[PDB]
């Protein structure tokens, strides 16, 4: 695939917060939220590479994309939110 997959590191849960709007404005709804080593990181799966661009735009503003694993979040992490993560929070936040 040229689809991508995308997991960004955030120092603390307000940045996912604060992000969720942006993502769900250009068309993201869903997302996987990990808490790993005092920190937080989100995880997006098969994006076109058009949002991909445009995703990877919004999160920078609020963190740095990851050497960790996926492996690594899912064997050693713990699961915040389980595919769902915009909806979750755009439920409570917005």
């Amino acid at each position: 695939d040229e689809s991508a997959d995308i997991i960004y590191q955030f120092h603390s849960f307000e940045d996912i917060i604060q992000l969720s709007e942006s993502l769900q404005r250009i068309g993201i709804t869903g997302g996987t939220v990990y808490h790993y080593d005092g920190q937080y990181f989100l995880s997006l799966e098969d994006l076109g590479s058009h949002t991909a661009e445009g995703v990877v735009a919004v999160l920078a503003e609020y963190g740095n994309p990851t050497t960790l694993t996926i492996y690594r979040l899912q064997e050693y992490g713990k699961l915040i939110m389980d595919g769902n993560a915009v909806e979750t929070i755009q439920t409570h936040f917005s």
